[PDB]
């Protein structure tokens, strides 16, 4: 029993992580097979990245410009391309410790595993959510770009994130493996911000099951609400509307409870209406949208 | 910026989980070098575990009783011992990726990172405390013993707690890797249950700290107490007393942000008496006690 923000075992992503130096900046790249992974503003200089072309500056560059190492071994590239927001290095030496892998794209509301490195050297583990702003809330430094997010299904590694900048409000923008930026950022030092966030609706019903299914039982009530009128309640307080489709979802924690998805609402719309009165659910006072349903069938089984 | 609940990388530890059965039980092992770590109580039987008398039940065993799995491949058990709580076996094969490591017993108050396992494989990694009651608060289901927790210190592996049971409140009871308990608990099925627990006051005051540093300053205040009058507030809500020790840990932190540690202390005495008042401090409405100074200091830097 218990439950916990767990993040995937991280050894398989671990030895992956290399450290990509250009000119005077270094920052981590994914070494897979015989290709490194990096952000391509690497090869930004620090006048030019208010707004760089960077077609012209990859263009300018040569194999030699890029330093790879690989623990103490440094790694010869032999060529380079980019694809998107993202530098690809193709480097001599195939990465003997390639897990089984895919580059995937997640949507808003799902989590992820990211292995914080700085120097190519892991530092350590956490778990986030995509925002619904596509944004996330990570921990990252100085040093912290290339850093990667990933899920584990049966030792397939499914990296989904790769971390390029912290935003204003200290939140965090990156791109899938492929390069395309999560959201309407742009890999330019300009004046972009994350817009409003919401709360993730289906994970937090998801999370108040984790709560039934560890003895956590003071909100539940007899109630039982129709969708439509929760998400009129959902729309007054900032939460994503409720589909079918995450109804079905959250099926297999509703009859592992017992405890029907619409009647999980009424208790959710009561929650939102009087708080929780000095409360706490699995031992916080606030409610908790970064648990997927998968999360917790994963950890409560 | 960003501050998040973070575990260390934790492939060193999955290079050294093993499964182990004997009978009818399954559980996880280490193996470090040609020496396997588990839980004695795998050699109990569901009869024979209201108080097992594990010297004669160890005398009764031979090697041939006890079944290792590294991966795949079985690994043929050689010799066995005990001492204290735990079992050891020796294995005919040295662990190839064994890393440097140190056995360590922890105060009550460290943190550290949990590989829970199943089976011998590793599920996901977390962070825990040692709370002053001597009980962790973790995730752990039935197939988890002999999960291990960890800290690193530049690829050394301090080894620090071994999983063996969960109480009645669903919290959690271990031992060091030398099979000594933590707190007063024994490994017999009986009516043991966690004693009262206190907060960690060193540990809100740093994770204060990482939230000036991160911009939360609301509950600031020109305020500043004695150590004296500060104490009498710890334990009127139940907090830990705060030592000229625990001063002195907090240096760096108070050196960082200008905040001296007695300032601080005077703004923890004065969310003790008004709550929070519908605020939040780094994204949670209660003062969060499972960080210690070096946990912020590490990602804070
Ligand atoms: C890469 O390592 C670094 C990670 C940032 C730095 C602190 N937290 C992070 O997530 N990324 C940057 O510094 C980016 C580089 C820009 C280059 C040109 C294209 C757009 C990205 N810049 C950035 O994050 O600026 C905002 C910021 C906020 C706080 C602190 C710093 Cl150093 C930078
Ligand atoms: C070992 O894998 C298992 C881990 C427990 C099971 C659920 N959470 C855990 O942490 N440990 C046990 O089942 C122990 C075995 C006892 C054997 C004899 C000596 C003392 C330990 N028992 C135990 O935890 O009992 C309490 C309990 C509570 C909830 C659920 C279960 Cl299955 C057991
Ligand atoms: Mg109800
Ligand atoms: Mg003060």
């Amino acid at each position: 029993s218990g439950f916990r923000k767990m993040a995937f075992p991280s050894g398989k992503v671990e030895g992956c992580m290399v450290q990509v130096t250009c000119g005077t900046t270094t920052l981590n790249g994914l070494w897979l097979d015989d290709v490194v992974y990096c952000p391509r503003h690497v090869i930004c200089t620090s006048e030019d990245m208010l707004n760089p072309n960077y077609e012209d500056l990859l263009i300018r560059k040569s194999n030699h410009n890029f330093l790879v190492q690989a623990g103490n071994v440094q790694l010869r590239v032999i060529g380079h391309s980019m694809q998107n927001c993202v530098l690809k290095l193709k480097v001599d030496t195939a990465n003997p410790k390639t897990p089984k892998y895919k580059f995937v794209r997640i949507q808003p509301g799902q989590t992820f595993s990211v292995l914080a490195c700085y120097n190519g050297s892991p530092s350590g583990v956490y778990q986030c959510a995509m925002r619904p702003n596509f944004t996330i809330k990570g921990s990252f430094l100085n040093g912290s770009c290339g850093s990667v997010g990933f899920n584990i299904d049966y030792d397939c590694v499914s990296f989904c994130y790769m971390h390029h900048m912290e935003l204003p409000t200290g939140v965090h923008a990156g791109t899938d493996l492929e390069g395309n930026f999560y959201g309407p950022f742009v890999d330019r030092q300009t004046a972009q911000a994350a817009g409003t966030d919401t709360t993730i609706t289906v994970n937090v019903l998801a999370w108040l099951y984790a709560a039934v299914i560890n003895g956590d039982r003071w909100f539940l009530n007899r109630f039982t609400t129709t969708l439509n009128d929760f998400n009129l309640v959902a729309m007054k307080y900032n939460y994503e509307p409720l589909t079918q489709d995450h109804v079905d979802i959250l099926g297999p924690l509703s009859a592992q409870t017992g405890i029907a998805v619409l009647d999980m609402c009424a208790s959710l719309k009561e929650l939102l209406q009087n708080g929780m009165n000095g409360r706490t659910i699995l031992g916080s006072a606030l409610l908790e949208d970064e648990f997927t349903p998968f999360d917790v069938v994963r950890q409560c089984s």
